[PDB]
C-alpha cells in the first residue's frame, strides 16, 4: 500500500495525520483529504485539512492545504473531520467542523459552543482551487431547520451522495441539549442549489449515534452509523429525505465493532453488471477491543439478494490500529473502480481495491 500522508516525511513536518477522505472523479482523477495534526494525534489541537491529488491513478500526488483553521489559537484552532461530495455539476464540496478551544465538541458546553462553526469550501475546477471558506452557522442564511438546542454539529465524516433529481445529501452528526444532558445523534443535511444553502433533517431514533454515511436506494436514504458502546453499526432508513427514520433491519446490527466505543467507517453503493445494488462498508473489526481498532475490513451486502448474509470481502489493513488514534477509513466507487484510504499508525495509506470489485462483479 502507498503511504499517502507520511508522518515521517511530509511537507508540513506534521507529526500525525488522521481522518482520511477520498473521491474518485469521473475523469479518473483521485482527490483525497486528511487532517494535518501538526503537533500529535490529539483531536483538541492545531489542525488544518490537506488535500492530495493524483492524475496518474495513485502513483504520484500533488499536496496542498485545502482549508486552514481560523488561526485564533495557536494550540487549539482546528478545522477537521472532512465530509465531501461531488455534485452533478462536478463541483467538489468539503464541509468541516471548526473550533479553537479545548474540549470535546459535543459534551463540553451546556449551550451552543461559542467557538464552534461549520465551514464549507467548494471547487469548480476538479480540486485544483477552492473557494474562500463559507461559514454555514454564523447566521441563519445557509442552514434551515437547525434546532434551537444545538450545542454543535458537523458532517458525518466520509462522503455525501446525490439523489436522482440532483439533490445533494450530506451525512451529519449533532449534539443537542435535552433534559440537562447533552445527547448526540446522526442526521443528514441536503441542498437543492448545488451547495449554496442547506436544510437539516431530523435526528435518528437512538442517541449515541454520530459519524455516518447514507446511500440512496430507490428514493430512500439508508444510514450506516457509529453507535457508541452498542458493539455494532446501527442502520436506519428514511423515505422522506431524512425527516423520519426507522430501524433498517438488513444492515442494523450486522457489522460488529468490538468492545468499547464505536468507530467511523464508510458506506457506499455500487451497481454490479447484473443490475444488483450492493452496499460496501469499511470499518475495523476491533477483535482486540476499545481503541485498538484492529483489521479495517470491507463488507458487502446485496440489496437485491437480502437473504444472503453480509460478507467480509477483504481486510485492507490487517493490523492493530494505533491507540493514539486510528481505524478510520473511506471508500469511493466510480466507473467500476474502487479505492480506499485509511489510518495506518499515524499515516494515511491508499489502496486500489478494484481487483476485489471485479471478484464481486463476476464478469
Ligand atoms: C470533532 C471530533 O472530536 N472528532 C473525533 C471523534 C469524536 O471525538 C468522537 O466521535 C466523540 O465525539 O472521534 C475520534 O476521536 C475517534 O473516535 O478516533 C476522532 C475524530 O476526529
Amino acid at each position: 500500500p502507498l503511504i499517502l500522508f507520511n508522518k515521517d516525511n511530509n511537507i508540513w513536518n506534521s507529526k500525525y495525520f488522521r481522518i482520511p477522505n477520498i473521491q474518485l472523479l469521473n475523469d479518473g482523477t483521485i482527490l483525497t483529504f486528511s487532517d494535518i495534526r501538526y503537533n500529535g494525534p490529539d483531536d483538541h489541537a492545531y489542525i488544518d485539512i490537506a488535500s492530495a491529488r493524483s492524475t496518474d491513478f495513485g502513483k504520484t500526488w500533488s499536496y496542498d492545504i485545502a482549508m486552514k483553521n481560523n488561526r485564533i489559537d495557536s494550540t487549539y484552532s482546528r478545522v477537521m473531520d472532512s465530509t465531501t461530495v461531488i455534485t452533478n455539476t462536478g463541483r467538489i464540496i468539503l464541509i468541516a467542523g471548526s473550533w479553537n478551544t479545548n474540549g470535546n465538541w459535543a459534551m463540553t458546553t451546556s449551550t451552543r459552543r461559542s467557538d464552534w462553526s461549520v465551514q464549507m469550501i467548494y471547487s469548480d475546477d476538479n480540486g485544483l482551487t477552492w473557494s474562500n471558506k463559507i461559514d454555514l452557522t454564523k447566521d441563519s442564511s445557509k442552514v434551515k431547520n437547525q434546532p434551537s438546542n444545538t450545542i454543535g454539529w458537523l458532517g458525518g465524516v466520509g462522503s455525501g451522495i446525490v439523489m436522482d433529481d440532483g439533490t445533494i445529501v450530506m451525512p451529519a452528526q449533532i449534539s443537542l441539549r435535552e433534559n440537562n444532558e447533552n445527547n448526540y445523534y446522526s442526521l443528514i443535511i441536503y441542498s437543492k442549489d448545488n451547495g449554496e444553502t442547506w436544510t437539516m433533517g431530523n435526528k435518528v431514533p437512538n442517541s449515541n449515534t454520530s459519524e455516518n454515511m447514507v446511500i440512496e436506494l430507490d428514493g430512500a436514504l439508508i444510514m450506516s452509523t457509529r453507535y457508541d458502546y452498542s458493539g455494532y453499526r446501527a442502520a436506519y432508513i428514511s423515505h422522506d429525505l431524512g425527516s423520519t427514520w426507522e430501524i433498517y433491519e438488513p444492515l442494523n446490527g450486522k457489522v460488529l465493532t468490538g468492545k468499547g466505543s464505536g468507530c467511523q467507517g464508510s458506506f457506499i453503493k455500487a451497481t454490479t453488471s447484473n443490475g444488483h445494488r450492493i452496499g460496501l462498508i469499511s470499518a475495523p473489526k476491533n477483535t482486540k477491543g476499545e481503541y485498538i481498532r484492529d483489521n479495517i475490513a470491507v463488507y458487502m451486502i446485496d440489496f437485491d439478494d437480502l437473504s444472503k448474509r453480509v460478507q467480509e470481502i477483504c481486510i485492507p489493513y490487517p493490523k492493530d490500529g494505533n491507540k493514539l488514534g486510528g481505524g478510520y477509513s473511506c471508500l469511493s466507487f466510480k466507473n467500476s473502480h474502487l479505492s480506499i484510504v485509511y489510518e495506518a499508525n499515524g499515516n494515511i495509506e491508499y489502496q486500489d481495491l478494484t481487483p476485489y470489485y471485479s471478484l464481486i462483479n463476476k464478469q
